[PDB]
DNA sequence: CGGGATGCGTC
DNA sequence: GTCGGACTG
DNA sequence: GCCAGTCCGACGACGCATCCCG
């Protein structure tokens, strides 16, 4: 009994290809609704709907995929390349799906979604190149091409129909999309709405052991801004330049989740579940919101953003990860996203107990009038700490809401800086695409007098600017001057820009410079400079 | 057996 | 994390 | 016309894991 015309991908193509022809998201979700309730899976049509939401790991994508079935194909490898140079490995493919006088598309469309899901399942679990050659190929000798490129877009999380979560599970129910937000599984939300559409003839509610879309924190470029949002007066906590954290516990079961609510890596978590009991006298379940940091233990100050790495965390002997603690969602059975973040706050202090570089308040001063915050902002750019999350007092825990605000130097206005060369160029994908969407920014060395890379750069620049610079740019095509102001939240160090190694964090570029053609752009021993000033 | 590619996941 | 560009009420 | 609240895609540096293939 999974032999309905629902469950074709045929339909499901129709499906995907009726949504992507239309622009409004009011109807798109009506489509899918319309498609849910006349003309079947539920689940699956739901999960494959969303391939970047629900994400299945294949180790696959553009390059290996091309590697793989020029193997299938018995054709020139080289061809598909260039073909790349479109932007949708997609297309690519299906296109030298018929050219093999070899390996012929499949007569008719005569899949089923679950064996696409079942297909990708057993995908998932393959890792040497042996193994996935063959599989992709056990699958692509049952496919329209139409359907083979169907199903290389599951397999890169992306189906280009410009519908998401939010979307897609509007057509299953007024509530869906939040309900997934707090408690976020896909399978139960189902399971939950088909429980209720069966007795006629949806609560969003949090529960303890599955992820939560953490809450989020909007870029906030001014006092001015951050008072109006803030009209009951604001906590301001000091933004850890971590990893976020969600830390769910029953009896002494623990789990950890990060921001995209994958389990976070166990030698970052795996100590703690030996002090949070002790943090926490007599609390049975909880659900806390927090950062975690490696901490220089014998000075207290953390250690900067790559120290989570686990060689890095080797390196020293110092110090071992630390948790700071700045919410709580949940605790003893009971929910508390609902409450104002200061009884929240208010919570935390009266049930946990601080362990000395483990487990720690995060630290949040009330602020209430402009000039008490413009003093904050300045008085924490000034020893080089990230920036600032400022949190309404009467807040409620909003999961996946942007309403929290963060505010860092690089915002007001006073940021990190450089007037660097453009050199080179790389292809961008998709609705950008056999375009020069990235770009390779460099300096100009007075040493060996040859010049020197940076950082690579695509934001920046809108549309109609991009298509102009189509033309006003150089052709440097081999694969085997010109001048920009970039900017970031730093610089960073590593051995890979040629520039002694030396980078930025978060590269964007802001002003177009008209003025300085080369020689009086940024120089190695220029910048060498500029890093340090920042230390 | 060890460099090179490719991919993943954190901001 | 960044950014530019959309659809909604 | 305009908003603001929110999505959606198209992207960066770093640190790291695993497989390849000579």
């Amino acid at each position: 009994h999974m032999r309905h015309k629902d469950c074709l991908l045929r339909e499901f193509r129709k499906l995907c290809a009726m949504v992507a022809d239309n622009p409004s998201y009011n109807t798109k979700t009506q489509i899918i609704q319309d498609f849910l309730r006349k003309g079947g899976d539920v689940y699956l049509t739901v999960k494959l709907l969303l391939p970047g939401v629900i994400k299945t790991v294949y180790n696959l994508n553009d390059k290996q995929i091309v590697k793989l079935f020029s193997r299938i194909f018995n054709c020139n490898p080289d061809d598909m390349a260039r073909d790349l140079e479109q932007g949708d490995v997609s297309e690519t493919i299906r296109v030298f799906f018929e050219q093999s006088k070899s390996f012929p598309p499949a007569a008719k469309s005569l899949l089923t979604i679950q064996e696409v899901d079942e297909f990708l399942l057993r995908l998932s679990k393959l890792t040497k190149e042996d193994e996935q050659q063959q599989a992709l190929q056990d699958i692509a000798s049952r496919c329209t091409a139409n359907d083979l490129k169907c199903i290389i877009r599951l397999i890169k999380h992306d189906l280009k129909m410009n519908s998401g979560a939010k979307h897609v599970l509007d057509a299953l129910d007024p509530n869906a999309y939040e309900a997934f937000k707090a408690s976020r599984n896909l399978q139960d939300v189902v399971e939950r709405v088909l429980h209720n559409a069966q007795e006629v003839e949806l609560s969003v509610q949090a529960s303890l052991m599955t992820p939560v879309q953490p809450m989020l924190a909007e870029a906030c470029k001014s006092v001015e801004y951050a008072m109006k949002k803030c009209p009951n007066g604001m906590f301001s906590e000091i933004k850890y330049d971590g990893e976020r954290v969600q830390v769910h516990k029953n009896g002494d079961h623990f789990s950890y989740f990060s921001r995209s609510l994958k389990p976070v890596l166990p030698h970052k978590v795996a100590h703690f579940k030996d002090y949070i009991p002790q943090a926490f006298p007599g609390g049975h379940s909880m659900i806390l919101d927090s950062e975690v940091l490696l901490i220089d233990n014998k000075t207290g100050k953390p250690l900067p953003f790559g120290t989570l790495g686990v060689h890095k965390k080797a390196a020293f002997q110092d110090a071992n990860v630390c948790l700071f603690v700045f919410d709580c969602i949940y605790f003893n059975d009971v929910s508390l996203m609902d409450r104002p973040l200061c009884e929240r706050r208010k919570f935390l202090h009266d049930n946990m107990v601080e362990i000395p570089n483990r487990i720690m308040f995060s630290e949040m001063k009330r602020v209430t009038k402009a000039l008490d915050l413009a003093d904050m902002i300045t008085r924490v750019i000034q020893e080089g700490l990230e920036g600032l999350v400022l949190k309404d007092v009467k807040g409620t825990y909003e999961p996946g809401k942007r309403h929290w605000l963060k505010v860092k130097k690089d915002y007001l206005n006073m940021a990190d800086t450089a007037d660097l060369v453009v050199l080179g160029a790389f292809y961008g994908q998709g609705s950008k695409g056999g375009m020069m969407s990235i770009f390779l920014m460099g300096c100009y060395d007075p040493g060996s007098q040859k010049w020197c890379t940076v950082t690579k750069c695509a934001g920046g620049h809108d549309d109609a600017t991009l298509a102009r610079l189509q033309n006003e740019l150089d052709m440097v095509k081999i694969s085997k001057a010109a001048v920009w102001e970039i900017t970031g939240a730093e610089f960073s160090k590593s051995e890979a820009h040629t520039a002694d190694g030396i980078s930025i964090r978060f590269p964007r570029c802001t002003r177009i410079r008209d003025d300085k053609d080369w020689k009086s752009a940024t120089n190695l021993p220029q910048l060498k400079e500029l890093y340090q000033l920042s230390k």
